């Protein structure tokens, strides 16, 4: 025989003290082992230092000879998740007697049940105790209902075996959420830990209970539940970290795909395997399948032609997976980091239909993972109230999650590097963490997600801008109505404009107006970049093209914004290219098509249409036109406002009337440049300044000239008149 | 007509014959943006709205335009008559 | 919801039918609070839902089939007895012309001002018709093929050529 | 545990209900054949398939005394999740004739001569027997063109 | 830092002698890494032209190398001193 | 397994002796793709090249075809043959 590796299983035996403690060993190994019944057995999680001595040995011929049985009480200290591969050493220490032992509670209640008789009769029947404290379900609380778990903190070897006598040692009650840091004892994963994905975990969530705890439901309904779930996302957002949360929350047996480690130079070796693991997995009914790296393991067919180690795995395993019955309650989980390079066969709808999309953190979901980090974290050694996280999560944007663990890390590392250079070796009690360390290791660290398919830009709120109100009244009625009112769309028929055209000089504030309305408007906002999309790819724009276009149907209806759309139409000037006739054609094709395209509302801005074909302005695609022109003098003087507020304005002696006639022919841009030029003019002379004098702005306005000519202004009128 | 079809016609106050005359220079895809256009004044104002007034098809001509000129028609009329 | 299920096929439709039921168990769980599924039934707008949530895997189709009648479009049927009357001949009358001779038209040419209804007009014929219908649309297919476009030009003429006139 | 627990059945223990229904319990996790009426929207294809499958088997002699070389290979082509799948194990559940299938990838291996081995022994197999035959999934990824790819391994 | 660019000219060719890929994707670079949701408050950005007609008119912009220095020929003065 | 079967083939049939009746005969869809060292005329010197059938000989082999199958299970005459 000689079994290298066991499996793990929960005892069937209900209540407690029979069942802790205790392994369910096949004889014939005991005997190739000589281990005494009356003895004490050791069980590592394929190393890591594991001992964990426990008492008795099995019995019976009911159970295999590779699967041992210790129960969830022990596996709950050293997550031994099920499945996890054991080893058995025939080493063995007496333990010594324990003394000062404590007891701690879990949950919020704390020295409750002083008479503990649960927990009294635990005494004659403890054998082979250990330090980190069993936990125990309690299972009923003499009256009260509820149930309160017992933990135990205190009592080369991960855990020194101890032997509990009534009367040599004083049991102390207290209240503790987890065991003392000094052991290193591994944590156990919750839910609590991830955040940000509340709608993500619930699905997820979702299509794990559905097919695992009620398969009886779809099998009378014939429908043959889904049994493949797919995890596609950004690398660093966390998928890993759902899969191990999953399988720790479940007490459904757990199984793990290596990848790379099973395949190896036999051909057969791989079929092999997981003709096995398949038969271990459908053998017990409850059983998750995890697929650890689904993309290295099954690539693409089409993109490489490898048959060696890439398609007959991926045959082998698809056929494996639509063979089984409807009536077992088994759950596949793969995670990829693109979907693109998945094989377009395992991502037809028939064997991964279920998919989960995660996505970069937005302002909300980054200050609750940054409070869930803070309260994870010890209280006592860092002080930051909420403006402050609010702030951190404002400046933190590229990064994905893993960057904000590895910023953390860097805050760490620099607070403990300061500390030491500057208080020479000082307790670290004192030194705590700043703010001013975070934005230093931010600095210092940038994000590794900088290229994302879509921008997050920060919101703006409508005092910014400061405009007359009409042109932000015309956007609000014109693209709120189809996002809000397709009901009433519905009854009234006709169609819905689909699409809006934002033209004007540049230097304008369109896209600062669009920005404005989709902070306003609770609606998801999806901004694309014009240039950063087609230019940089040359045939994979099309693909990226699609992913958004599919990415913003399904994540409800939403607004999508361009930046720049006279590049994505050279078809006119300076010969065609394939890649713009390609996204020409994309965007037509999408604009307009077999699909209605209710929710879906796209706005476009350009510089100037003169780079836009005729075909994309055509009736009922991008019809309304939005002058969208220079500010006038009510939109000047309100933004001047602003600036006169930052500094004192009653003493430097402007008027907005004189400044706003003055500066007529100007933009925000230019006004705002104006602006920085008289401030830069003022603090260089006497350094700081309180105010700014008239003079400066005087100098400011003539040192600097608007740019702007009244010829393409009388082309953007005769093409609005014309339009 | 099939336009106008989904809401009432009499109490609307238009005749077809006008309508018909004043849209003679326009084209069918015109004709379906001008109603649409007509439909989304009637409906931003009053919220819901059981009719269509004369002016909001006024205001929908008057904002949107053909956008075809006279020497397309005029080129494909010589084509046609080469061919 | 056939009418609404253009770009599914086979699979398709019955993942979108898997979706649907699913939405139904979940929206059951979250608002009943674990009731019985036999009142639950299933709705059409969860039907519409999974729709909108799930789209199809096969909406890159190399042949593009909406019915529309002669209503829709209301021409002056001048056009339309234009289009009723030189091209039916051919498919209908075979016997006729075999029998009296000469070579059938074989080719028909549409040319107008942009905003015309010509595509309206050759989908309601084709409705209208009986014959099989195959629209293909023409800047989609040689753009992305460089080498691929006569190949794809080949199995749409013998498609067509097969599966009936 | 056991897929359908074994049952002994005596006179006088055990009382005969009479009903009726179309297929069994539903806890009992039985599989349920395909038939016919499963498979709809191909009225065509699908007699064209039972003509291509009924007219070479049920009748080979006609074909004999013609010597006309009956075709033995039928081509189901068409996009995926289409039915073809469905089709095919519809006419294997539905005729008593000797059914075979090629695992493709897993019948091929490191040994040039084991496959043409389990190729020879599979078609032996299916000549010692009359009615019998061949389903054969993703020829393509079988055998993919010899002119696109120039692998003779 | 101040970060000092020996010549720029060339960096925009995208007006004069067609554009290529690699001058779009080069300027878009520049531009969005001058110009992006970055702060940028301690690095300092020096473009140098011999003859600033190669430059694109999108790169001139309020906010992003605005400032001008004529830094003309030197006079009697800076010649002496220079000798 | 080409480079060396080539040649193998090669110096078998260069090795053959003048009284020996030993003919070897190959049959290929391409003459191109034959390497040209057998296609040498000093190896398959001899070459028959079978074209495309014309009228004539497509009504031969149908004519042929039609006798063998006999009359007792098809009626058609010569004109039909020819059509």
């Amino acid at each position: 025989k000689l079994p290298a590796e066991f499996i793990t299983r929960p005892h069937p035996s209900k209540d407690h003290g029979k069942e802790t403690c205790t392994a369910y060993i096949h004889p014939n190994v005991l005997s190739s082992l000589e281990i005494n019944p009356g003895s004490f057995c050791t069980v590592g999680k394929i190393g890591e230092n594991g001992i964990l001595v426990i008492a008795r040995a099995g019995d019976e011929e009911v159970h295999p000879v590779n699967v041992i049985t210790l129960s969830t009480t022990i596996r709950s200290v050293g997550n031994l998740i099920l499945g996890d591969r054991l080893e058995l050493k025939k080493a063995q220490v007496q333990p010594p007697y324990a003394t000062k032992v404590t007891v701690g509670s879990l949950q919020g209640y704390n020295i409750l049940e002083c008479m503990e008789e649960k927990v009294i009769q635990k005494l004659l029947d403890d054998s082979g105790v250990i330090m980190p404290g069993m936990i125990f379900q309690n299972l009923k609380t003499k009256a009260g209902d509820e149930s309160i778990d017992v933990v135990i903190t205190d009592a080369f070897y991960l855990s020194p075996p101890f032997i509990f006598r009534k009367g040599s040692t004083h049991i102390t009650f207290s209240k503790e959420t987890q065991a003392n840091r000094k052991y290193n004892l591994p944590e156990p994963l919750s839910y609590a830990a991830v955040g940000g994905l509340d709608k993500e975990i619930e699905s997820l969530k979702s299509a794990i209970e559905i097919p695992l705890h009620q398969p009886t439901l779809f099998s009378s309904f014939g429908v043959s539940p889904p049994r493949g779930i797919l995890l596609h996302g950004p690398p660093g957002t966390g998928k890993t970290m759902l899969l191990r949360v999953v399988a720790n929350t479940s007490n459904a047996h757990v199984l793990t795909i290596n990848g790379p480690s099973i395949v190896s130079k036999y051909l057969g070796e791989t079929e092999a395997a997981l003709r096995d693991i398949f038969n271990e997995a459908r053998k017990y009914q409850p059983s998750i399948i995890f697929i650890d790296e689904i993309d290295s393991i099954a690539p693409n067919r089409a993109n490489d032609d490898s048959g060696e180690v890439e398609s007959r795995v991926v045959a082998t395993l698809l056929t494996l997976m639509d063979g089984m019955g409807a009536a077992g309650k088994v759950v596949v989980i793969a995670a990829t980091n693109r979907p693109n390079s998945v094989d377009p066969a395992l991502r037809r709808p028939g064997r991964f239909d279920q998919e989960v999309e995660i996505g970069i953190p937005d302002v909300d979901a980054r200050f609750d993972i940054l409070t869930k980090q803070f309260s994870r974290m010890s209280s006592d050694r860092h002080v930051l109230d909420s403006e402050a996280i609010k702030y951190i999560a404002s400046k933190t944007h590229g990064y994905v999650g893993a960057d904000l663990t590895a910023l953390c890390r860097e805050s760490v590392m620099k607070t403990i590097q300061r500390g030491l250079g500057t208080d020479a070796n000082i307790d670290k009690f004192s030194l705590k963490v700043t703010l001013k360390d975070v934005e230093s290791a931010m600095v210092d660290i940038r994000p590794s997600a900088m290229r994302e398919i879509f921008l997050e830009m920060p919101k703006v709120y409508w005092s910014d801008i400061g405009g007359q109100e009409e042109l932000k009244t015309k956007m609000k009625e014109m693209i709120q109505l189809p996002l809000e009112a397709s009901e009433t769309f519905a009854r009234l028929g006709i169609s819905a404009p689909k699409g809006v055209l934002l033209y004007g000089p540049p230097g304008c504030s369109k896209t600062l107006t669009a920005k404005a309305l989709a902070t306003e408007s609770g609606i998801n906002f999806l901004a694309v970049k014009g240039p950063e999309i087609f230019n940089k790819y040359v045939g994979e724009s099309e693909r990226a093209i699609r992913e958004i276009f599919r990415k913003a149907r399904s994540a409800a209806p939403s607004i999508i914004f361009f930046d720049e759309i006279d590049a994505l139409s050279p078809d006119r000037d300076g010969s065609s290219t394939s890649a713009a006739n390609h996204v020409l054609t994309s965007l037509l094709n999408e604009i307009d098509g077999v699909e209605e395209l209710k929710g879906v509302v796209i706005v476009a801005a350009t510089n100037r249409p003169d780079e836009i074909d005729a075909a994309l302005l055509r009736p009922g695609r991008l019809d309304r036109h939005i002058y969208v022109g220079p500010p006038d003098v009510n939109a000047r003087l309100e933004i001047l406002k602003k600036c006169t507020k930052k500094f004192n304005t009653e003493e430097s002696g402007v008027d907005l009337h004189e400044l706003a006639d003055r500066t007529e022919g100007y933009s925000g841009a230019e006004v705002v440049l104006l602006c920085q030029e008289a401030g830069l003019a003022a603090i260089m002379e006497d350094l700081d300044v309180a105010k700014v004098e008239l003079r400066h702005f005087e100098k400011a306005f003539k040192g600097i000239a608007r740019g702007i000519t009244p010829e393409m202004l009388s082309y953007y009128e005769e093409f609005a008149l014309r339009s």
